[PDB]
């Protein structure tokens, strides 16, 4: 396909039901994989402060393994995920990330899509308190809600694409949106958003969310079928 579509996990068994769909690359928001997957890119991730203790590692054995990118901390604008002020998050990710500049693209922490000062405004917030010295080859985002809330997703990527630019952060990776609802509405949402993200050059990676919902009793669901296909 566009080679920008994502396998987001869990459980690395059932990345096999997605065998053979238009899949570039995966991540588990682990720094490491938990297991192997043939011709697609593992990211590690630095989720928060709890990883800081093994990042430097790795990074090494992701590095090592042939993994083009990395990416940093999940959610630190939501108090039960990394849950970081945008000073420490500039502090870290300059001490964590930036190192690793030379050997691989490094994505930004990964905002909500919550209002100011969540979402974008923490990412401002953090960008302005990089002051240029945060080595960023591009953003990621999240955008969950309603399946009807299509638009919403569309002016909050572009938000986040606007945003990197004015920093001078070229491309944004959409590390997860989710289209809520029952089966056929999160279907059509994917009929929507699929094809406008593939062909958004402001979005170079996404991966709807996630891997372990669109497959149950190790089989694919409907949603499964979708993002496979589209
Ligand atoms: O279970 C998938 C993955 O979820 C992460 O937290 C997510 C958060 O990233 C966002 O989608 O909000 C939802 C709703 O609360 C959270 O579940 C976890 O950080 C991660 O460790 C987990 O593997």
């Amino acid at each position: 396909g566009s080679g920008k579509r994502g396998l987001a996990y869990n459980n690395i068994n059932l990345l096999t039901a997605f065998e053979g769909g238009p899949f570039s690359w995966s991540y588990n928001w682990e720094p490491r994989p938990g297991g192997y997957t043939a011709g697609i890119e593992y990211v590690p991730m630095l989720w928060g402060p709890r990883g800081y203790g093994s990042w430097n590692a790795d990074a090494e054995a992701g590095i090592a393994a042939g993994s083009k990118n990395l990416l940093a901390f999940n959610e630190p604008d939501i108090a039960s995920q990394a849950n970081m002020s945008p000073e420490a998050a500039a502090a870290a990710y300059q001490k964590y990330m930036n190192p690793y500049a030379a050997r691989a693209r490094l994505g930004s922490p990964a905002v909500s899509n919550g209002a100011p000062p969540k979402g974008l405004g923490w990412m401002q917030g953090f960008l302005d308190v990089c002051a240029g010295n945060c080595k960023i080859d591009f953003l990621a985002v999240h955008w969950h809600g309603p399946s009807g809330n299509v638009d919403d997703f569309k002016r909050y990527v572009s938000e986040a694409i606007a945003l990197g630019q004015k920093y001078g952060i070229g491309t944004v990776w959409v590390t997860e949106f989710e289209g809520q609802g029952d089966e056929e509405a999160q279907v059509n949402f994917l009929k929507e958003v699929l094809p406008w993200l593939d062909s958004n050059a402001g979005v170079e990676r996404y991966a709807s969310f996630f891997v372990d919902n669109l497959v149950k009793g190790g089989a694919l669901t409907s949603v499964g079928k979708a993002y496979k296909t589209i």
